[PDB]
């Protein structure tokens, strides 16, 4: 065999675009047509040719081969690279345990490429198995304790533990299992509540060389404060649970389909809820426990909410997350004098505000005294939050540190065990006290960070170059997502993803999961995962979002259309996008222009927009639709008075309707993300739309989700206008633009420019729009709630609004005032409950007709002419504070709206069922 050698920098290893996808397959485009093929390997030391310019190295012989159909289906992407075969004999454990570089040649020996090796494939082929059959972490039971964490390819790993006060007090050389890869130590149950971390000693590709530190456990269940060790712990413990625990149920079902269609979602932040709260303890500001406090602003709110309609609670990032220091001295919050933010924010002391470091003010009133001067040319309010967001206790959390443990800081005691019981006392409460079931938003699809020397990176450090998605050329880890993309096609990381899932439901009693970047994950993962829980908890609820994956070149992915008739749920755009109008990439005067169905296309337009009525219609035809579910095979007449299924009704290329169950599509107006709705309506409203008309517009374009099929979905807030002073992105925009007054002073619109880095290029349009009309106050706040209520408490009192199943729906759901002649704005829905409908749903009802007139006009339906139709008894009772008020029901039976008004008109049930509202035929 001729000595591969150097020309006799441009020829040394370089690159890692060699896969070792399995036992015997390495897919290398740089070793084709090549005579010398070879994979090079060093358990301690890096390839390099010697000083005699040789790779004097060992090595196994590549020959040419075709790749097989079996890893042509797991790796699709890679099944067109040139394909190479190893021998049958050898011993790949030994090549894996340090660092492998595929070399070709020319027949003659000198070198004419060197590259690294992913080998993530060729791990799953030969762990994933039998490792698949283990459990991890620090499993306490009854005979003791078992660690064990994945780490195939190290050469070494320990288990350290700790005291309390931290110091070492044992390293124990773990147990490797040959066939799994895994590794193990068995001790005594005295090891309860004690801190440990694996001491890994493992070659890491992105450095080239075999590192050596020590880790905390990617399976940890309890940690110590700012997540620097794991604990040993029992969940079971009848000490972490709150009396009681064991006996709390669901308040409300998710078995059926049309149970699952009540859902209406509150989406909530640990410290949005709180933060501001002055009748919630101070003590508890912030936290978990917040929520018990029943006499405070907020609880009372949330309480009335419950008693209203609102069924969920979904919760952004309670899991471990990385950006919020847990250590309390570290850490400078807001409403804590300036002279805290500068001893433990430096940047803030060698700032423009170093001045107020000695001042006797707390930040919060520094904020508010910058406020009379800051302008798009002066945005010094949001100049100084920048500052305070590094340090201070704020952030969404999509960062995932560990995903099987609560966020330290919500607890009120970040240090070991205690913030498990806080954090079940909180769930017991949602559920018990406040009567709702709790959603949690994951975050699998990346990690905070990879490599081997960052803080946060935890699984990176295990096993390197596995749980993470990489760059088939590079070998760099993709940050599509954000941040750290992760690898859910690794059936590793499917399990700890499952595993972690199994935790939360189980033990924290969660009723549901909302995926981040649902997409990036494979449909088949997220489905298998759901067959898992589903074992645990069969009414278990998954649903996800994101919409621009990229990955399917890799897996058939879990989007929106793949997901069809699978009952996993999916955000719905369709009807978020018409209803707010415009899209999420709009910038500058496009923010304006693009209007939307709830504040006014077509039919009230601002000085800006170009809108025709045809392009206001198309809005409402893909409202509409959502109305009904956004359903791929409901028949309804569009714009055109043309017959169309809603796969037919376009949205920007692609088939509206997509779900085969209207409880596979979540329907909203406003979320954690992107702009709330109010800053929306305030950046579209036409400058004579006044502040009373505003707010009906905000409840306008909220009635079309509450009073739809799809499963309703809405952000904090919502329903006291919420504003961010224009924050598009508020993540890091700390308590102030993300800041919810439950005393209903105001609704936090107008409190200075948001943050320049994301937003500078809207200060223009900002500085046009935002005094177009008054700031919100507890008047307006109140008519909002108001407004609120009695959406969610018409959509909770029939069953004719959550029918649940599609077939049902488009039996009993059709609209009026469409086609060519219909009148811009007013939409009319008509759900049938009569004899050609089937069986009576409700025993009050033979109908029910929904009307939401966005428009500036009064509209007359002439439509159920004769039918004696009535005003709702909810909206009766409501009088001039109904969204109805003012609504009149003639003689004849034509009914009139006014402007900016939502009816929910009904067909009293005589001694049988009546003829109903059939569905027309198209
Ligand atoms: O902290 C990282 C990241 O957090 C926030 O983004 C989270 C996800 O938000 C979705 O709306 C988006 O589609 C995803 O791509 C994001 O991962 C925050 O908004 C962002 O600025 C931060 O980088
Ligand atoms: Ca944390
Ligand atoms: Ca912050
Ligand atoms: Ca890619
Ligand atoms: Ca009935």
């Amino acid at each position: 065999d001729v000595v591969v050698r150097l020309p006799d920098a441009a020829f040394g290893v370089a690159l890692a675009d060699a896969h070792w996808v399995d036992k015997t397959t390495l897919l290398w485009p740089g070793g084709e047509n090549k005579p010398i093929v070879r994979l090079y390997y060093s358990h301690s030391s890096k390839v390099a040719a010697d000083s005699n310019g040789e790779f004097s190295d060992k090595y196994v012989k590549l020959t040419p081969t075709t790749v097989n159909q079996q890893v042509s289906m797991r790796f699709p992407h890679l099944a067109s690279y040139p394909a190479f075969k190893l021998p049958d004999d050898v011993n790949v454990d030994e090549l894996l345990q340090g660092e492998t570089v595929a070399i070709a040649a020319e027949s003659d020996g000198i070198l004419s490429s060197a590259t690294q090796v992913q080998t993530a494939g060729v791990l799953d082929d030969t762990y994933a198995a039998a490792a698949e059959a283990l459990s991890y972490g620090a499993q306490l039971t009854d005979s003791g304790v078992t660690f064990r964490v994945w780490a195939p390819t190290a050469q070494q790993v320990e288990l350290v533990i700790y005291s309390a006060d931290k110091k070492v007090i044992a390293s124990h050389p773990m147990t490797r299992d040959s066939a799994s890869g895994a590794w193990s130590w068995q001790g005594g149950s005295d090891l309860k509540g004690a801190f440990y971390r694996y001491a890994m000693t493992v070659y890491h590709p992105q450095s080239r060389k075999v590192e050596q530190y020590e880790v905390t456990d990617p399976y940890a269940h309890s940690l110590s404060t700012n997540s620097e060790y794991s604990q040993v712990v029992d969940l079971n413990d009848s000490a972490l649970k709150p009396e009681g625990w064991d006996g709390l149920t669901m308040p409300h079902a998710q078995k059926t389909k049309a149970d699952l269609a009540k859902m209406t979602i509150h989406e909530s932040h640990i410290r949005d809820l709180s933060a501001w709260d002055q009748t919630v303890p101070a003590e508890l500001r912030g936290k978990y426990l917040a929520l018990t406090a029943q006499e405070s602003n907020m609880v009372q709110h949330l309480k009335q909410l419950s008693a209203s309609g609102v069924t969920h609670i979904e919760l952004l990032p309670v899991f471990d997350l990385a950006t919020v220091n847990e250590f309390s001295d570290k850490v400078a919050d807001i409403q804590q004098p300036f002279s805290r933010l500068c001893e433990v924010n430096s940047a803030v002391k060698s700032s423009e505000f170093a001045g107020y470091c000695d001042s006797g003010s707390t930040v919060e009133e520094v904020l508010t005294q910058l406020k009379q001067n800051d302008s798009k040319d002066n945005p010094q309010v949001q100049a100084l939050n920048t500052l305070v967001a590094q340090t201070d206790s704020y952030n969404w959390g999509y960062d995932p540190f560990h995903y099987t443990v609560p966020e330290g800081s919500y607890a009120t005691d970040p240090e070991g065990t205690a913030r498990i019981k806080e954090f079940r006392t909180m769930i017991q409460a949602i559920k018990q006290d406040l009567g709702m079931n709790v959603i949690m938003d994951v975050v699998y699809n990346h990690t905070n960070a990879a490599g081997p020397t960052d803080r946060t990176s935890v699984l990176d450090k295990i096993v390197p170059w596995y749980y993470q998605r990489l760059n088939e050329t590079t070998g760099s880890v993709e940050s599509a997502t954000c941040c750290s993309d992760s690898a859910p096609e690794h059936r590793m990381f499917a399990k700890l993803i499952a595993d972690s899932l199994a935790v939360w439901t189980t033990d924290y009693k969660i009723d549901g999961f909302r995926f981040d970047l649902m997409l990036y994950h494979p449909k088949a993962q997220i489905l298998s995962a759901w067959e898992r829980i589903k074992a645990l908890n069969p009414d278990i609820y998954f649903f996800g979002e994101g919409w621009d994956s990229n990955q399917s070149d890799r897996f058939e992915i879990a989007s929106q259309i793949n997901l069809k008739g699978t009952g996993i749920g999916t955000f719905s755009d369709r009807l978020r996008d018409a209803v707010r109008g415009g899209g999420p990439f709009d910038s500058g005067d496009a923010l304006r222009q693009n209007q939307g169905v709830g504040s006014g296309a077509g039919v009230l337009p601002n000085e800006l927009t170009t809108l025709s009525d045809d392009q206001a219609r198309h809005l409402a035809d893909l409202t509409r639709l959502g109305m009904a579910g956004n359903l791929a095979d409901f028949v309804l007449i569009d714009k055109d008075g043309a017959v169309k299924r809603g796969s037919e009704i376009d949205y920007n290329g692609a088939p509206g309707g997509y779900a085969a169950d209207p409880t596979e599509v979540v329907n909203y107006v406003s979320k954690h993300d992107n702009q709330t709705l109010w800053d929306m309506i305030s950046y579209k409203a036409a400058q004579e739309a006044d502040l009373d008309t505003r707010v009906r517009m905000q409840a306008v374009s909220l009635a079309t989700v509450m009073l739809g099929q799809g499963i309703a979905f809405d952000q904090q807030g919502s329903e006291l206008l919420r504003s961010k002073s224009f924050t598009r992105d508020s993540y890091d925009s700390g308590d102030w633009f993300n800041r919810v007054d439950y005393s209903l002073q105001d609704n936090n619109y107008n409190v200075g420019m948001p943050r320049s880095s994301d937003d500078g290029s809207n200060y223009d349009i900002i500085a046009r729009v935002k005094d177009a009309v008054a700031t919100p106050g507890e008047t307006e706040l109140k008519q909002m709630t108001a407004f609120y209520q009695e959406l969610t408490a018409l959509r909770k009192s029939s069953p004719l609004f959550t029918l649940g199943d599609g077939a049902t729906v488009m039996k009993r759901v059709d609209f009026r005032n469409t086609g060519a002649d219909q009148q811009t704005g007013l939409l009319v829905m008509t759900i049938d409950d009569g004899m050609q409908a089937g069986a009576s749903l409700d025993s009050r009802v033979d109908g029910i007709v929904v009307a939401i007139n966005a428009a500036p006009e009064s509209r007359t339906l002439q439509d159920f002419a004769g039918t004696s139709l009535q005003l709702s008894a909810i909206q009766q009772a409501a009088g001039d504070r109904s969204l109805a008020s003012g609504v009149q029901v003639a003689a004849d039976g034509s009914v009139t709206l006014p402007a900016w008004s939502v009816a929910v008109l009904e067909l009293p049930q005589g001694e049988s069922q009546g003829a109903g509202l059939p569905v027309s035929s198209k």
